């Protein structure tokens, strides 16, 4: 049966985490590491195990770790964590939690970066801008086997909430037209895409940042996406994200696959001649889900 | 993974065939829906191997524009002759796959936009208006449907799920959370009497998918009835935890509705912190952002 | 300008003194509030010339911590012996200015957290539960109060306003919008029969502020009653615009409640776009721009 | 009463607006102008006039400009606007609207910038791909009236920067405040102050807001950078103390300004671990705020 419980929106902010250094750079991005003067993460934790059943069927709380205590667990482990990535932090929390509570058979963690951008001061080492734009993500699932060994069964890293608009050099023509079609063909649209991008490594260890040369930074994925979007006379969103995926896998052969969840929020044209003027479209949004592997 | 589609397709229909002839339960006065106003928010996703080249080559020759999917959904609400969201989804899914023979799989999510009745004084009395309705942001019915086209051009449903989403319930007393693990990570006090606040999403699956459509309404399980089972069971129960509560809600649901196979709960704990203990009244406030949650299925095996 | 304070101070009280003894109107079955559960979201703003140096010198000696204001509000809900949000604000405002003599002005907004009854089966029958309530995200009552301390240490109310916020009403037929200006900027078709959708905020003021408190409940205007007037008038009326509609709602309010001085409307149009005209019909959500109207109905408009 | 109506969430995007150039720089900010390859604004329009009364009282739509038409007016006017600022775009719309509809006595415009940031492409800044930002954005406010002699006058103008979220990890205190029966807040000599800032300013001379003489225009980007520089430089004693100092620096850098208004909120984290860097967490819902005007 499905049987899990836990805690969501566990925010944790750490100052002066160990800097991320020695990353492999790529052409699309100036990214070369993270100072980690300020490091914030939003964590959601889910745990299960068959011995949790009576907490549901009988109201027996004997084996119930309070979700409040899980919040505490996560917050204190951020204080003790000696690594450099959100992926590595999740692995630290998972391993530690399962070693602590032996009746838990499965733990699933999601981590979302709270991004902070640098600011100018007469670049500050003290003042940061809390950003509401794109942010790194990490996902980890770990199990306790019947021989009491622990194994990672899933790991995925990501970039969420990237909103890109290309003002020209985009088309969407040639699609099916029939009784339900009113969309006109457009040989030059200002394509607006909302991108979530997730990748899996060939070797799960590479995500931890232990050998930083192998670590794929979300910042680098961001810049690949904007470069490829720029370079490409897009034929659809589908066309674009395939090519973004291919470029990612070329740049990072230590990656096994890249997953995209994209949305289309392209503006409606109001004045064609006239520069041009556009407006926000109605609520319905197009979306695409696609994996490139490898 | 290869899918594409359209979200936030809103469609509002006036004078849909009413839902009546349902079977009642003790926990609920629900007797049907007059459907003067019927509103749904639909998400559609489609797949098929023949869509590959739309990604790999930028060839749109087999692409149904998602804008067309929108039009398809909205136009089908106009010709829908059925009485439920679940049935509406089945109607759209079947029509869509019949229309687009190169599409192999479709997935539909429908969320009710709920409307509540209002009062008017007309012709000398105060009574429920047949014209003016209040749009509600509280709990709402949901439906989910996945259908495939087989090689012989027949269509099959491969998953169906109905639901009640967004139910926010607070019980002011008669709840405890004691006896949980207290170790070096614990700062939560034991509480023999708390005002438990739960956010509930309840999802059910039928033993026979046909019962979901409302064609034989006596087998249809209405989200409004599930709502009322949830509020009745909460009231009846000296709860020992949210875990304990949702098990008892699922048991009552499956006892009342033998046509159902299982019930799934996604619940969140948003219980208030106490500020003033004495003082029969008390004062509480909103807690901080972290929220507890539970994910649990009650099945046939849990029934005696 | 110089004010500071605290927002989103939530406070939930059980078994507040019930509101009863209100006067009824034909449009509403409202008979009072049992107040098993009473919830409010409060915002407090304070001002005073003596706060200046907290800004200009970083001197905090006359600063009431905004955290302490939160405690103040939450604690006073515990001691409040009244029956309305309006009276709760007056109690908080009066106590606060009495406590902090260097504060010259205080502004308070209270927003009801509304809860609805649910059914339970117990002791053999199905009936309204006295324990389980549904938190509502729909329309909610509001209150506003400004008070000052005068030189002789007396207190005066300088503005009071009550309201109903977030009422979303759709009337499926019996609405028109025709005869408006049609020029080089006009692409809206005339429509003799539209399903008008209005988002309503309605705010009223009393001729005597004391009537707002609930102390003499027969003079109190409940937001629930205003709600039912709005739905009733919307129903009764072959509307010619939202402008037309809200004028007639205001007229009915002022006619039913002669203790009210004026009623203010902030309305928004969210009327759906028609997709199918002949089948019942089908509509969908419009694009993001929304029309709005801001209008006060007053005594002179009566009757 | 009060009698207005209008349209909100009128979004309008323009490509290749005339670029803003020739701006006076300041120490705190690298800002030198705007390419305007992509310009977006969210407009709200409100209009009034005594002759609109019967549209309310009688259901007479004869003098009603449909709010839908107002939307069209704004979008069309962005197509023909030859200027370089949101402030200037609001004056263009206001003047043109009043000149068109003589029975309208007052118009109020709010413009909010939809900010777009530059992106990388291969190895330089893209002239085609921009990132839509949910962070801080420029604002403008304009009120214009027709007088009884049929002259038009601007009665209020205000520029702004909204939505700026700054956190300073150390070098902030909050001590010495009133302690009584209602105080539980401990004194803190070193907190990680998190402020949410809205900053609004008014010019001595309204025409300076339009950008016609760029050297006199005050850009929201410049205000942003002053705010972060001052926050950096200052061992703050309160949010009140900080925003006064930010205000003072703005008025010294920009003597063409008459005033600066602040609406700030305090969202500082709770400390969980003091001794390990430190660890903090998100506070509960209540938020402190401050409202203050600094004048010249
Ligand atoms: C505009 N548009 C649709 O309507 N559908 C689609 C699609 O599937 N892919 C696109 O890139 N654009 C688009
Ligand atoms: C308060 N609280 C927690 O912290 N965890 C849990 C839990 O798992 N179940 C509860 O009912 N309450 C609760
Ligand atoms: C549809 N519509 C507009 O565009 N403007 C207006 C208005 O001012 N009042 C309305 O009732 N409707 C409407
Ligand atoms: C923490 N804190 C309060 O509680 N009030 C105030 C205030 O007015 N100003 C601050 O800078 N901080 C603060």
């Amino acid at each position: 049966r499905v049987m899990y419980y836990g805690k969501g929106d566990v925010f944790a902010y750490r100052t002066y985490l160990k800097p991320l250094t020695g990353v492999r750079t790529i052409p699309e991005s100036p990214f070369s590491g993270r100072d980690h003067i300020l490091f914030g993460v939003n964590v959601k934790i889910s745990v299960g195990g068959t011995k949790l059943l009576t907490s549901f069927t009988k109201g027996d709380n004997s084996l119930v770790v309070a979700t409040d205590s899980m919040k505490n667990f996560i917050q204190k482990h951020l204080a003790s964590y000696t690594g450099t990535t959100i992926e590595g932090f999740l692995e630290y929390v998972a391993t530690s939690f399962l070693k602590k509570y032996s009746h838990i058979e499965k733990i699933s963690l999601i981590g979302e970066e709270i991004p902070f951008e640098t600011t100018f001061a007469v670049a500050s080492e003290l003042v940061f801008k809390k950003s509401r734009n794109e942010y790194a993500t990490a996902y980890l699932n770990m199990v306790r086997n019947e021989d009491n060994t622990l194994n990672i069964t899933e790991q995925q890293s990501g970039l969420a909430g990237l909103q890109l608009i290309k003002v020209s050099g985009n088309s969407f023509v040639g699609f099916i037209r029939d009784e339900y079609t009113t969309l006109p063909e457009d040989s030059n649209r200002p394509l607006f895409v909302y991108l979530n991008i997730k990748w899996k490594y060939k070797n799960t260890e590479d995500s931890f940042g232990t050998n930083p040369e192998n670590y794929v930074a979300a910042e680098q994925i961001r810049d690949i996406a904007t470069s490829v979007f720029h370079e490409t006379e897009t034929l659809s969103i589908q066309h674009l994200i395939y090519l973004i995926g291919r470029r990612i896998l070329e740049r990072f052969p230590q990656l096994q696959e890249v997953y995209f969840e994209s949305q289309n929020h392209t503006w409606d044209k109001i004045v064609e001649e006239i520069g041009k003027v556009y407006t926000e479209p109605c609520p319905p949004y197009g979306f695409q889900c696609f994996t490139v592997t490898q």
